[PDB]
């Protein structure tokens, strides 16, 4: 009735009870896996908001008392009186640490219960979310000892448009297509470079300019807004013992807010809702540096490592791409941004694992996202088989507002 | 149909082979299981089908020598209850299931399997001498070929072939005076059931265990493997003089020969084959997970890495090194060895071949993306669809 689930590092197994609970259906049958794919009404509001309720007396050792039974029905009340309802503040800020611990391509989610929470459901123009944002960004960064925060900005509701921020993340860099078809900067920014500079932004020509944001109000155009320079904290990468390295230019930001993100609590939408915490290297180094379709950088350090790159059994691209994490933990701890590598970042999250076990009785895991893109089968993550589930509340993919 | 997309390049496809999935997996619209290792007049049906394919890939559709081979099985299993295979058929099907092995980023090979074909086989001392053919015809003095050697099928109220051990090539795994192994720590058990059975223990690390053979309602017998037949490679690092003295070593043959080929409803539980390793099979699970030989942290002690930080990346400096040193070690032995580059690379091009041909191609991520550079190499980002055809390898319940 529930998944067997084994440890092969260790021999452990365990049942994931809590897989029963799934409140929504993944993109998998019988038939076919698709677990590799990276995109897989007042009745069922009531539902969803009951259920949600249900999971915040629990967590507050209410189950089934008076203030229990009164907030049911305030929301039945309220569901029928305007189509919606209203979060209370201490139930939002479960809810939004709820979706975050429910997140299965998360590893960063030991983390969970320290969660900050900005109510910024009082938002009302474009120009008071860009200040929430910056006070976001002030308060995670915090001057590269990075702290995690949400920011949550009005749920959609009847009669109005979304609040949305149209960046995928509230720090990015341009991706300038030229002539030919070679992206000069980030090559995963193409299109909402494009969208700043049909919005008024003037562009720049480098491989690291900070993107501005573009924030759409309800029912209004997005409007551009530009981040001050000392608001986005970045590390320019040096490689501790090849000093050629630092002659590469490379940077990154320290901050990495996802922006683009739907946050689901008890059937209520916040289509805005940027939240941030801090890298693991390997985002950095693996993936936005030498992904082909990103920066793209591998090949340049290994000519300039005189590795020999007319071979692929010399592995030229994993000496490469070693050392570039390397340079990424290096830049990071140097100029002191908090920074996590996957060996600690996969170890921890076995320690969270084990704590949902006993906690809920399992835990939503994404195999191919939980294990990191270098050095995989080193860390324990590898070897832990994982039950992947859609719990809510839950952070979701939403469409571009394009 | 499920789209498919490729986000290293932005090409889509679409899974149309995916339509005819046979035996249903683990997954379900509420969890997907597809991290987990482990998820009669039928036979009539079974049957069916793999004659349907069989002559459907020699532009035979629906001619003569079709419907007619359509009624003998009918008549074969109206009579007896199993049937018999063509020869070809059995060569047919052995290339199908290893075409249909989602799990394996070698398929680029498919087509060229040499089918040694023992359903006349008789008893353990014939199995060994047919083993022995095989292993010194795949191994051919290190140009290795791919091989499958298939043992009589099953029938009821007669016992089964089966070889006890996992691989034919194996190195014990001696417990301790407190739990700790000596050897390989994946073959311990195999090696108790040796030891039980007569043998010798040796004391070392890569000691080649023997080849508990068994036929129909017999209890197993001992064999031991001809040392000029198990070639073997001491590992060696171009430039590192000391892993050399580090005592390493591991075969050349990669053969499987505990999983149960199927072909049409029929099931051969010895049916072993090999082919040749990729690097990280050796390097980097055998030899650096953490239950397996665990030499991991031994090679960056020599590396005078900094064991002390995780964030000075000793563990992956050292993974690399043991790779390099597998490659190199093959490759001046003259060995057939793949890198995870050229094989993943040779694997994408599989799908491009099997897209074109089936529409499509079962293949299980987490198995075709190497234990190390994943993200490194094109199949990283390439969105896979698993799912089951036949014919097909399944695993099988331990013989004991
Ligand atoms: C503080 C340390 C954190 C670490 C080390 C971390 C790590 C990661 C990593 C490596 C991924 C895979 C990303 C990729 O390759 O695209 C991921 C995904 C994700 N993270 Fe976390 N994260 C952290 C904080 C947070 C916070 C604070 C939230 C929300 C409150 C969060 C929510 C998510 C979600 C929803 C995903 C799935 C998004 C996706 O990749 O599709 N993370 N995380
Ligand atoms: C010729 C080059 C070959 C290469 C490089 C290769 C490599 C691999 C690798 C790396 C795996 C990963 C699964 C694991 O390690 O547990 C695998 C699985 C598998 N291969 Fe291949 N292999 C080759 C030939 C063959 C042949 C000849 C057959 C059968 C005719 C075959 C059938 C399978 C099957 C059934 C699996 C899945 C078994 C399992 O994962 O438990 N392969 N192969
Ligand atoms: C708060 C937070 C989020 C993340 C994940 C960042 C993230 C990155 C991408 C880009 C694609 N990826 C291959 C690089 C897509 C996503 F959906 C995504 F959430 N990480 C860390 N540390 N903190
Ligand atoms: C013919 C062939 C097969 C293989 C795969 C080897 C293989 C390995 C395991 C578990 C051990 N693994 C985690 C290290 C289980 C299997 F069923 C299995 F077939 N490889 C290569 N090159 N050729
Ligand atoms: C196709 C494949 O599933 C896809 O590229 C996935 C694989 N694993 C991943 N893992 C992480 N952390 N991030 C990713 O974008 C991906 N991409
Ligand atoms: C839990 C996880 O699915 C499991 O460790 C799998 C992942 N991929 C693997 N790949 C290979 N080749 N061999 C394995 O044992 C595994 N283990
Ligand atoms: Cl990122
Ligand atoms: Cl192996
Ligand atoms: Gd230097
Ligand atoms: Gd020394
Ligand atoms: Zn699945």
């Amino acid at each position: 009735k529930f998944p067997r689930v084994k440890n092969w590092e260790v021999g452990s197994i365990t049942y994931d009870t809590l897989s029963a609970q799934a409140q929504q259906d993944g993109p998998c049958t019988p038939r076919r896996c698709l677990g590799s794919l990276v995109f897989p009404a007042p009745e069922q509001l009531l539902s969803q908001a009951r259920d949600f309720i249900n999971q915040y007396y629990s967590s507050i050792k209410r189950s089934g008392s008076q203030a229990h039974e009164q907030r049911l029905q305030e929301v039945e009340a309220e569901v029928a009186a305007t189509g919606t309802y209203q979060l209370r503040e201490s139930e939002l800020v479960f809810g939004a640490k709820q979706a975050w611990r429910n997140a299965p391509r998360c590893v960063g989610r030991i983390q969970w219960g320290k969660l900050q929470v900005f109510d910024a459901r009082d938002c009302r123009s474009a120009q008071e979310m860009f200040t929430y944002i910056c006070n976001h960004i002030k308060y995670a960064t915090n001057r590269g000892n990075l702290r995690s925060a949400i920011t949550v900005f009005p749920q959609r509701c009847p009669g109005r448009g979304d609040f949305r921020i149209w960046n995928s993340q509230l720090v990015r860099y341009a991706g300038y297509r030229q002539q030919d078809g070679s992206v000069r900067g980030d090559p995963a920014n193409v299109e909402i470079t494009e969208l700043c500079i049909q919005h008024g932004w003037t562009p720049g020509n480098g491989r690291f300019d900070v993107l501005p944001l573009l924030l759409q109000a309800p029912d209004e155009p997005p409007e551009l807004f530009l981040l001050p320079p000392e608001l986005v904290l970045e590390v320019p990468l040096e490689h501790p013992t090849l000093e050629w390295f630092a002659a590469l230019g490379l940077r990154w930001y320290a901050l990495p807010a996802v922006s683009n993100m739907l946050l689901e609590i008890g059937g209520l939408e916040f289509p805005a809702a940027p939240f941030s915490g801090w890298y693991m290297s390997t985002e950095i180094g693996t993936r936005n540096l030498c992904d082909p379709h990103r920066y793209n950088i591998l090949e340049d350090v290994a000519v300039c490592m005189d590795l020999d790159t007319r071979t692929t059994s010399s592995l030229w691209k994993d000496k490469a791409a070693v050392e570039i994490n390397v340079a990424v933990l290096h830049s990071y701890q140097l100029a002191k941004v908090t920074i996590v590598d996957h060996h600690a970042a996969t170890a921890s999250f076995m320690k969270h694992l084990e704590n949902e076990q006993k906690a809920r009785g399992g835990c939503p895991a994404d195999w191919a996202w939980i294990v990191p893109p270098i050095s995989g089968s080193l860390t324990p993550v590898f070897h832990q088989e994982m039950v992947n589930y859609f719990l809510s509340p839950a952070f979701r993919y939403q469409p571009d507002p394009w």
